[PDB]
RNA sequence: GAGUGCGACACCUGAUUCC
DNA sequence: GGAATCAGGTGTCGCACTC
């Protein structure tokens, strides 16, 4: 389920009441629950909005209208995966959302990839990339390790990667807003001068933004796909996160380390 | 030692909808 | 009994940064 902002929750509630919806007793941690005919809408205090009952089409459209009314388009959301994992690639993804893309993300109930299973992520990423334009920078470990040699700091590397993608996408698409996770204290500073006239937002919990969340899903799916390829390529079994790393280091032939791991890590 | 942000991974428990 | 959605919480492992 997607996450509504504070203003959207309030505007959605008013809108649904204004066309007759009946308030019902909300479940634990929910803000409100409305019935419209036989369709149920539940909005959690977190902002997550959940459809229930039957004939959910009218509810879905009303939510879409609400989110569309206060979301400036076109916009870009930016996110990375594989940053803190010793094994496998670093992936930076940016998604450009126009109206058709935004409506799609809403329909899909898109949210932060951290809250999604692997199968859900792969499924959603293909739905996303079928509708939205975007750009992905993939750094498999062999490439990552070379890039890291020049930067000697992951934030500096991330800055360079984001700066290039965002600059190119802004020149091409000229969005009204650019939103990105605060991945370093210097990220705003680096991105400020490549976004042209767009409003730039660098902030924590950036995945509350639909386009940022869509980007987290794409970046994560690219990582998962690459992890599988690395496994078949080097005939090795790999953990998606940081588990069993000391043993994995010993098990893995030394000449494959630069091809599988982020060597600068101390694990 | 304690935090913040980013990246995760692995679990527990409760609620809701539909069949 | 099955599919799914949400929420509150626990632990572990990394890079960067602050006190
Ligand atoms: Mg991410």
């Amino acid at each position: 389920s997607m996450k509504l902002s504070s203003s959207e929750k309030e505007k959605l509630l008013k809108k649904l009441k204004a066309l007759g919806a009946k308030e019902e007793k909300p479940p634990e941690h929910a803000q409100y629950r409305l019935r419209l005919n036989d369709a149920i809408l539940t909005v959690y205090k977190s902002g997550s909005v959940v459809y229930g009952g039957k004939g959910r089409e009218k509810l879905k459209e009303l939510v879409a209208e609400t989110v569309l009314s206060d979301t400036e388009l076109p916009r870009i959301g930016c996110n990375e995966a594989g940053k803190g994992e010793f094994v496998g690639p670093l992936v930076v993804a940016c998604i450009v959302a126009d109206e058709k893309c935004l409506k799609r993300l809403i329909e899909l109930g898109v949210k932060d990839s951290k809250k999604l299973s692997n199968e859900k992520v792969e499924e959603l990423a293909s739905e996303i990339t079928e509708t939205c334009h975007g750009k992905v920078k993939l750094l498999i470990p062999e490439k990552y390790n070379r890039a890291y040699s020049k930067f000697k700091n992951i934030n500096r590397l991330l800055e360079a990667v984001y700066r290039e993608i965002v600059s190119d996408l802004c020149e091409k698409f000229s969005p009204k807003v650019v939103v990105v996770d605060k991945f370093s204290n210097r990220a705003e500073e680096v991105l400020k001068d490549v976004v042209k006239g767009a409003r730039l937002e660098v902030r924590p919990k950036a995945e509350d933004d639909l386009a940022v969340a869509a980007a987290s899903i794409v970046a994560k799916a690219v990582r998962l796909k690459t992890m599988k390829e690395l496994e078949k390529r080097f005939k090795v079994k790999l953990p998606e996160g940081n588990t069993g790393l000391a043993e994995l280091l010993k098990k893995t032939p030394k000449e494959l380390h630069e091809k599988l791991f982020k060597l600068h890590f101390s694990v």
